[PDB]
């Protein structure tokens, strides 16, 4: 019936989103209850760039350093704190909008959707993943930082990052909302860059289990590999290995399909070994891994 | 800096979404001000599906054949019309939530976001074309009707697309809000399919100057060519011609760029001919169509 990236419905995000102001930074956070969070580095000037101590450039600030608006009101802030490298602001006022939600961490090769904001303005919506280098190949501008990552389940909002910075190579690396960083980054203008990324396999599989839902099969052959010998060439091609929980949650598209997943990791060690002989998969000269497998059992069923 | 294809954010949108239903069909409706818009093949039966006459169906239809649910409420039908495909079901109330808003009509090759919803509850947001074979490639499930096409590059949501119906293709067709079928499509079961799909040429190319913002170089070449030569070239590979009004659109990305228009279609001339070769343009292994001049000269500034 068509399959494409699909992004969570951001309606419950857009309430929350605000332009957090501290001296001349301006970038945005989220409204949920009576607290403001954004990225601490909102509080560093110039000079504290290079190594800031955030410990003690907190300690300077005061309330009324901290600038909060949404759209034409200001929010008075009536404290502030740190939680790692997220800043808590206390308002006076709890945001009527506030969805249900919880602060959730996700794992690499998980999927979210980013509500990418400019000074406290959504601009637009597009659906990630975690790359297995704990950076995101998404492109929002500079003035993004503190815009947000979430899932949808059920009608609860799980928040899972927030944005800091952008990497040399114009990858974004952040934090979940409790401020604890993915990957080996700091919040600091130092030297940093993404390691190497590899690909999902997981959800590569996730993506040829789509493809057979759709009927593009060509792919498909008789032979069945050990999750062994798939291994020794995945990790050979800067694959993620594939583990025994990963094929767990394959199973049901397993019985959908009657493609056992080492039937189908057979296929994928042949496009890996043969490349896809001048064809495509769901109409891609290249393997996408940014499906999970309950992204691929939501929009088919 | 890898632009990525981006949605709007939907929340606009999804407070306009409602569920109507008549006999055993639930499709959706978009909710604004005091009036409903669905598409009008909800009056159909199963004898009414190859031919059905609208005017005749729309006659023995009373207000209390329409059950119109927003969430837990339910919205009372007081009146009925039909404006081409497109069904209006007055109510009682006026939808809150109304935005502002506008009905837009849009040519082939125009991008905007779609609300993909069931049974009136918004599921997902994707970044999309008009195809020039006037169908959209979306993700439209079992009762995904009445979901909507819209833009918001401002303050006012655009809408510009309600989907109708899947084509044997599995490509989607539907109208504009005013309900005028884009393409030779009619609301009816009798034989239908598209026609063959063409790149959308302009498209592709304010892509390569995305790329080439986004500091990609490796394709680009010392060469020109008219605009004769090159739209024969481009049309033995299906793509759409380039005509001036085009040349014209891509002048800004021209310029902020320093490379001729006619200079980069000489390189996207090359690329039809050699191919990726292993690389990528903005972390692509295909020529991207569904990213507009305008959408790329928005998403730099
Ligand atoms: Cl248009
Ligand atoms: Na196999
Ligand atoms: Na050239």
């Amino acid at each position: 019936s068509g399959f494409r990236k699909m992004a969570f419905p951001s309606g419950k995000v857009e309430g929350c989103m605000v332009q957090v102001t501290c001296g001349t930074t301006t970038l945005n956070g989220l409204w949920l209850d009576d607290v403001v969070y954004c990225p601490r580095h909102v509080i560093c000037t110039s000079e504290d760039m290079l190594n800031p101590n955030y410990e003690d450039l907190l300690i300077r600030k005061s309330n009324h350093n901290f600038l909060v608006q949404a759209g034409n009101v200001q929010l008075r802030v009536i404290g502030h704190s740190m939680q790692n490298c997220v800043l808590k602001l206390k308002v006076d006022t709890a945001n009527p909008k506030t969805p249900k939600y919880k602060f959730v961490r996700i794992q690499p090769g998980q999927t979210f959707s980013v509500l990418a904001c400019y000074n406290g303005s959504p601009s637009g919506v597009y659906q990630c993943a975690m790359r297995p280098n704990f950076t995101i190949k998404g492109s929002f501008l500079n003035g993004s930082c503190g815009s947000v990552g979430f899932n949808i389940d059920y009608d609860c909002v799980s928040f899972c990052y927030m944005h800091h910075m952008e990497l040399p190579t114009g990858v974004h690396a952040g934090t979940d909302l409790e401020g604890n960083f993915y990957g080996p980054f700091v919040d600091r203008q130092t030297a940093q860059a993404a390691g190497t990324d590899t690909t999902i396999t997981v959800n590569v599989l996730a993506w040829l289990y789509a493809a057979v839902i759709a009927g593009d099969r060509w792919f498909l052959n008789r032979f069945t590999t050990t999750l062994n010998d798939f291994n020794l060439v995945a990790m050979k091609y800067n694959y993620e290995p594939l583990t025994q929980d990963h094929v767990d949650i394959l199973g049901p598209l397993s019985a959908q399909t009657g493609i056992a997943v080492l039937d189908m990791c057979a296929s994928l060690k042949e496009l890996l070994q043969n490349g896809m002989n001048g064809r495509t998969i769901l109409g891609s000269a290249l393997l996408e891994d940014e499906f999970t497998p309950f992204d691929v059992v939501r929009q088919c069923s």
